[PDB]
């Protein structure tokens, strides 16, 4: 009865691409890097691995480091939009995020980040999972183009959230984008309501 | 097409009740405690709060402490059963667990625990969520009697896993139990297959 919306964290709420580039450049000032305009494909590490030998492992070391997730800046409009979305009648919002393989800091810092920006009561809305297809909802707003897993027919419509790495991608009809949080996300939600 | 089974962690895989009692008694040897045979109701803290003033907060302090989740012993047969279950043809297993409010240690230690007992490749199968009703599957094996959330009609059948706190409960037909991991869990799975 309530519309359920899954909102991805990295690349949708949290500025993973920007934070990564900044910290990569600072730690490795003598290595080549990929400017955001030149990013292509979900996997940062893979593009860096193509750019130079040993660069994938260096890239990985940035997001495995303590404070990487906690110190990510919110994307413009993301906190305000999600707060408003959650407050709408007949609308349930969950933050759905996939932790990295190295688990020392990432889960903890993602909870801390959500507490920081959305408050203690929002922690109840976090779902941490590597497989988003087993989470049921009406909508999933997520910057990754290919979302697959154990469920071959997920219940959600995946709305692609624009990011540097996907901005040039042609989608198969009838796949839809949310171009930024300034774009009209209420229209997208409303299209799914009775 | 593959049968999907959600297996709860505390009280099903990990011996939360036993670990809690042991550590409570050791930390607070002068306080009254609740023997496992006398446990009633999901909420440990609530029963302790009825037992004596200030005991709820003392109980909470045990599972908020570092190493509490990591040091939980597996329940008898749980690791062997879940390993076997995951290896079955046409069967996908996810571990579905609700972290406590205090997030400093709990998420991290639950990942570490799953790595310890099931190996690195099993980390992909963990779902951390306060709301299990938004995770879709054929079966949920979980020791908590009342499993509710944002989805009024979850896709799973909830099979109640016996625990000290629920062993006396009469369920509404046609709700079903798994009495322990020595009980015939394959029959329960098979009952859900085409
Ligand atoms: O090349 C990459 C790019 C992203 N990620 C990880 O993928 C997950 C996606 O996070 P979210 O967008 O689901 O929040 C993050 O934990 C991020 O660190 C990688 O492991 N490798
Ligand atoms: O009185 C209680 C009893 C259990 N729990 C918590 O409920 C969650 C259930 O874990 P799981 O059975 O979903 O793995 C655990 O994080 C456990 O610490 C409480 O907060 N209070
Ligand atoms: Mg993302
Ligand atoms: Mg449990």
């Amino acid at each position: 009865r309530a519309l359920r919306v899954l909102v991805n964290m990295d690349g949708v709420l949290a500025d993973f691409e920007g934070g990564f580039l900044r910290k990569f450049r600072a730690r490795f000032p003598d290595q080549p890097f990929i400017a955001l305009e030149d990013r292509r494909g979900f996997w940062v590490s893979e593009q860096y691995g193509r750019l130079r030998p040993g660069l994938s492992e260096k890239a990985i070391s940035i997001w495995e480091s303590k404070n990487f997730f906690f110190e990510l800046e919110p994307l413009p409009g993301a906190v305000e939009a999600v707060k408003e979305m959650a407050s709408l009648q007949n609308t349930d919002v969950f933050i759905c995020t996939s932790p990295i393989k190295m688990f020392k800091y990432c889960p903890y810092e993602k909870y801390a980040w959500v507490e920081k920006y959305f408050g203690p009561d929002f922690l109840e809305q976090i779902v941490l999972t590597r497989d988003k297809t087993v989470v049921s909802a009406d909508l999933l707003i997520d910057d990754r183009p290919d979302i697959t897993g154990a469920e071959p027919t997920p219940s959600w419509e995946h709305v692609l959230f624009t990011a540097c790495h996907n901005q040039h991608l042609q989608l198969q009809p009838p796949r839809r984008r949310l171009h930024s949080w300034a774009d009209d996300w209420k229209a997208i939600l409303d299209s799914k309501r009775p």
